């Protein structure tokens, strides 16, 4: 094909950085290769930072854009998972994401928003509030939306790394039952 590559900014967290994976296995790297089959030669800027909250992304969006030799032709924004993990305010996550999308819109950079979903352990009130920020933002900022970015691994624990183990309340009881004998024996009489 003719011409310079199309520049796409992948602005997100561990899901873009490729946490736990080898060189070239991250979502941005594999997406770059897959777009060839759509007639697109892309250069995807991997601006994934593991652990980034919506606030962290807001704090760096201008610097990341100002650091680019070539202005992005599309920005893919994938943030909010770490706010969820931390149980942070969904309202504040929506405010922080609004600031990121406002900067992209100021620069006339098209947006694709990757929708995040809350798991049930946060409870229905939190989960409904969190989940609704993404459609709200996509309509407000005239952004395209992938409603559930992780949908294709939702029912596939074989496609997810064994990483953090946070026992549930019942899991804690299981651990206590297995280890209390050891603790009692270690405590001097």
């Amino acid at each position: 094909s003719m011409g310079e590559s199309r520049v796409i900014l992948a602005f997100g967290d561990s899901l873009f950085a490729g946490y736990g994976l080898d060189k070239g296995e991250s979502y941005p790297a594999k997406l770059e290769t897959a777009l060839r089959s759509h007639g697109i030669n892309a250069r995807i800027i991997n601006a994934g930072v593991s652990g980034d909250t919506t606030a962290a992304g807001l704090q760096r969006i201008k610097f990341v854009l100002d650091s680019q030799p070539d202005k992005p032709e599309l920005a893919i924004v994938e943030l909010g998972g770490n706010d969820l993990l931390r149980g942070l305010s969904p309202a504040e996550a929506r405010q922080n994401l609004s600031g990121i999308l406002e900067e992209l819109q100021r620069r006339k950079i098209p947006i694709l928003l990757m929708g995040m979903r809350a798991p049930p352990n946060l409870g229905a009130k939190y989960q409904r509030e969190f989940d609704g920020i993404y459609p709200y933002l996509a309509e407000k900022y005239d952004a395209k939306l992938v409603p559930f970015f992780l949908e294709a691994v939702a029912d596939r624990p074989d496609l997810i790394q064994k990483a953090h183990v946070h026992p549930t309340a019942r899991g804690v009881e299981e651990l206590v039952s297995a280890t209390s004998n050891a603790v009692a024996k270690a405590l001097p009489a």
